[PDB]
């Protein structure tokens, strides 16, 4: 046996509940957008400790495992993924991934080890990495005219969202921005899965 070092015990999620989440598969960007609006303007934590995180590589093309879209022990192979991550007080991180078969939120260690896997097996290019933007940031930043989501002909790929398009007073599309993995592009910080767990891990 072994004793541990608790707040993260008691944890109260920041979002409402998995099922009452304002959801559109294919649409991340914007899941993880509005739990920010939702955490914004409710009183429970400030977006200072929250951050949306746009999972992505060169090729756009992650293996994410643990995806409802593929029920089984395979991967679901993104162009990119987005969940929200809170550091709660006493420094333990949660991920809330609402396409996630893991829990509705979900400790920081626990999702890296089962969701993400190590990179060091799966051949480099397929590997992950994080743009991390604080909460705060990707509200005041983010537009998308959902133009990435329609065919040659403008027909929907998948069913939009029942809201009018997230734009700016500077842009009505920079999602391309966010999906980036080049530091010289778009808001927050570029890391490496190691960078990622050593940033945000216990």
């Amino acid at each position: 046996q072994f004793m541990e070092g608790p707040a993260a015990v008691h944890y109260q999620p920041a979002s409402p509940p998995r099922d009452a989440c304002v959801y559109s598969s294919c649409y991340s960007e914007e899941n993880v957008w509005k739990l920010c609006e939702y955490i914004k303007n409710h009183d429970q934590y400030p977006l200072e400790e929250c951050y949306a995180v746009f999972i992505s590589n060169e090729r756009k093309m992650i293996p994410i495992w643990k995806q409802q879209a593929r029920p089984g022990d395979g991967p679901v192979i993104w162009d990119y993924h987005v969940v929200l991550l809170h550091v709660s007080s006493g420094g333990q991180s949660f991920i809330y991934d609402l396409d996630t078969v893991l829990p509705f939120p979900c400790l920081f260690d626990t999702y890296v080890e089962d969701a993400i896997k190590s990179d060091d097996d799966i051949h480099p290019q397929f590997r992950r990495k994080f743009r991390v933007i604080c909460a705060d940031s990707y509200l005041k930043n983010f537009a998308s005219d959902r133009s990435h989501m329609k065919d040659s002909s403008g027909n929907w790929r998948e069913p939009p969202p029942p809201y009018p398009c997230i734009e700016t007073g500077d842009s009505k599309m920079n999602l391309n921005d966010f999906i980036s993995m080049d530091p010289k592009v778009g808001w927050g910080a570029v890391y490496t899965l190691s960078e990622f767990t050593h940033r945000f891990g216990s």
